[PDB]
């Protein structure tokens, strides 16, 4: 369970948030595999209630009326196709799954479905799965509203109505097999793992009930006898009643701590410096790095309400952007998930985007392909980061330092740092309000190196910055503190 399942060699994973499965199928065959991607983690493909009001926003596919493979992403033959052609180019699919409660309570009997199923959220029937009344915690919850009054208490916590979402009553086996058999379609379809949805919500040990039931991967694709990959999303950013240690028997934990924290370091908020990253991971209070999923946003977080609030950093903020992801991928701390997204109108209102409920470029609520331009560029509003060169190149890196320790830390005491990874890679950062020129000890051999942040490697040449190591590792580098991308990284393989 905390083994990725990617093809050997590949480090990260991507969101490809509500992009329908037709185009992340061609972006597996033209794009993702020949890039070096490890896979990517797909949108709810269960059915969900459709939301009119507001019309069409990205959280109506967290509100499940059933579990056919049926959503605006697509239907089970363009789920299945995917799966095939993405395993078939070396890279894995992960599941999204949303399995601890249905939709809302107050929503309206009838068949306004993703898939026309019939449902009654008031008489908690869900005749196309098919769960009843005696599926769920209204029982069980203590709480005068039926809703989580106090997250300080580990029981309403878990059930109790998550936003008045209905609560699946999961110790009962019946609820337990229903979600497995449903886990189980998709793993023998050829799915490597799954993002456990809402994980703080259930007990760890419903959770690990229904894993114990699961397949092994499809031997198509797998070794015989591998476990899917499993990460739960737990948001724990410390002092509170329920932690993300009490997940790690079941797999891998989301760490939220890592990007509010990051964040908060690259924006220089709180007294923050980059120099303080020199023990980043665990002596900052994280998780086991073997434990760990981390990233710098998620599509919850980056809409500025999440986990982190103000500090997360996102595509909106694409100069620090990069420099938090560049950073992320070059540390060795945990597993990585790169972020793709889709731009929207935000509309703040007294600091809230009021517009944060907006869901994915669409024609009358029908989802747009996502167009490649000449320069590779994504159009439709997509904005595909995970096609942004200085994020695309890191991926890149992480994969060709994989394995290699954290070496060769150097700081300026300020915002201006370097590392790198074993004598494969080195990365230098300058985020202060002034120019970096210094030699620094790459751990690298001598040669000639192209940055992979301004240019790539093109033959016998580098289209950007080119650094010259001498024989005794050392080099120069000069960042100025305008440079667009104010960071320079150089590896074993970009070397002329
Ligand atoms: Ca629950
Ligand atoms: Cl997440």
């Amino acid at each position: 369970q905390y083994a990725p399942q990617t093809q050997s060699g590949r480090t990260s994973i991507v969101h490809l948030f509500e992009w329908r499965w037709v185009d992340i199928a061609l972006e597996c065959e033209r794009y993702l595999g020949p890039k070096g991607f490890g896979g990517v983690q797909v949108s709810p493909p269960n059915e969900n209630v459709v939301v009119t009001n507001p019309s069409r926003p990205w959280w109506e596919r967290y509100q499940p009326v059933s579990y056919k493979l049926c959503t605006r992403s697509g239907n089970e033959n363009e789920f299945r196709d995917m799966v095939t052609r993405c395993n078939n180019v070396g890279v894995r699919i992960y599941v999204d799954a949303v399995i601890n409660h249905m939709c809302g309570s107050g929503a309206a009997a009838g068949t306004g479905t993703t898939c026309g199923s019939y449902c009654n959220p008031g008489s908690r029937e869900f005749p196309a799965v098919p769960y009843s009344a005696w599926d769920f915690n209204d029982g069980k919850c203590k709480t005068a509203s039926g809703g989580i009054e106090s997250y300080n208490d580990p029981y309403q916590v878990r059930d109790c109505q998550l936003v008045g979402l209905l609560d699946l009553a999961l110790e009962k086996d019946y609820v337990r097999s229903m979600i497995a058999d449903y886990l189980n379609k998709l793993i023998d379809i050829g799915v490597a793992g799954f993002r456990i949805d809402a994980s703080k919500h259930m007990w760890p040990g419903d959770i690990k009930a229904v894993l114990d039931k699961l397949h092994n991967l499809n031997t198509n694709w797998f070794p015989a006898g591998s476990r899917p990959f499993i990460f739960q999303e737990v948001i724990d950013l410390g002092g509170e009643a329920i932690s993300s240690s009490e997940y790690f028997g079941n797999g891998r934990v989301t760490e939220f701590k890592y990007g509010a924290k990051l964040g908060t370091v690259v924006r220089k908020w709180s007294g923050e410096k980059m120099s303080y990253l020199k023990n980043w991971g665990e002596g900052w209070g994280f998780m086991p790095s073997d434990r760990a999923l981390v990233f710098v946003d998620n599509h919850d977080n980056q809409r500025g309400h999440g986990a982190g609030g103000s500090s997360i950093l996102t595509f909106w903020d694409a100069r620090l952007y990069k420099v938090a992801v560049g950073f992320m991928l070059a540390h060795p701390y945990g597993f990585t998930r790169v972020m793709s997204s889709y731009r929207w109108a935000r509309n703040f209102v007294n600091g809230e985007d009021v517009n944060d409920w907006i869901g994915p470029p669409n024609n009358n609520g029908v989802i747009k392909e996502v167009t490649i331009n000449a320069d590779t560029t994504c159009g439709n509003d997509w904005v595909c980061e995970h096609r942004w060169r200085e994020i695309r190149n890191m991926v890149w890196f992480r994969n060709v330092v994989d394995g290699q320790p954290f070496a060769n830390w150097w700081d300026n005491g300020s915002n201006q740092v370097a590392f790198g990874r074993g004598n494969r890679g080195f990365i230098v950062f300058n985020n202060d309000d002034w120019q970096l020129s210094s030699t620094l000890q790459t751990g690298l051999p001598g040669g000639t190196y192209c940055n992979v942040i301004s240019g790539d490697k093109v033959g016998n040449s580098c289209t950007g910055i080119k650094v010259y190591v001498s024989s005794d590792g050392t080099a120069q580098f000069s960042i100025s503190n305008s440079a667009q991308d104010p960071f320079i990284a150089i590896h074993a393989e970009s070397k002329l």
